[PDB]
C-alpha cells in the first residue's frame, strides 16, 4: 500500500510512535517519506546479502528473518514478509524496538541526513490528527 502522508501520521500515531522515546510523529512521517516513499512494499538489497523490508526499511541482518541472510539475526522475532503488510502492526512494532536499542533514530540513514535538524513538524502540519 502507497500511503498518504496525512493517513500515515494518523495510523502511526494509532499505533503508539507519537513522542516514543521522545520523537515526534513527524520524524517517522519524515523517516518513512524518505525510506520508502510511504510503500509499504519497499524492498532494497544491500552490499552485505541483507535486504530491507517495508515503510521502514527495516534490515534483515538484525531485526527479521528473510531465510536468505546468512549469520543474521531476528530480534523483532518476524518473518520479513510481514514488513510488506498493508497494515504497519509489524513495522510499528519492531520500530519500537530499534529506537530503543540505543542509537535512537540513528539506526535509519534517511532520518539522520534528510529530516534530524530540520522542521520535522512540517510532515505533519495540515492533519486531523
Ligand atoms: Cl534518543
Ligand atoms: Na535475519
Amino acid at each position: 500500500k502507497v500511503f498518504g502522508r496525512c493517513e500515515l501520521a494518523a495510523a502511526m500515531k494509532r499505533h503508539g510512535l507519537d513522542n516514543y522515546r521522545g520523537y515526534s510523529l513527524g520524524n517517522w512521517v519524515c523517516a518513512a517519506k524518505f525510506e520508502s516513499n510511504f510503500n509499504t512494499q519497499a524492498t532494497n538489497r544491500n552490499t552485505d546479502g541483507s535486504t530491507d523490508y517495508g515503510i521502514l526499511q527495516i534490515n534483515s541482518r538484525w531485526w527479521c528473518n528473510d531465510g536468505r541472510t546468512p549469520g543474521s539475526r531476528n530480534l523483532c522475532n518476524i518473518p520479513c514478509s510481514a514488513l510488506l503488510s498493508s497494515d504497519i502492526t509489524a513495522s510499528v512494532n519492531c520500530a519500537k524496538k530499534i529506537v530503543s536499542d540505543g542509537n535512537g533514530m540513528n539506526a535509519w540513514v534517511a532520518w539522520r541526513n534528510r529530516c534530524k535538524g530540520t522542521d520535522v513538524q512540517a510532515w505533519i502540519r495540515g492533519c486531523r490528527l
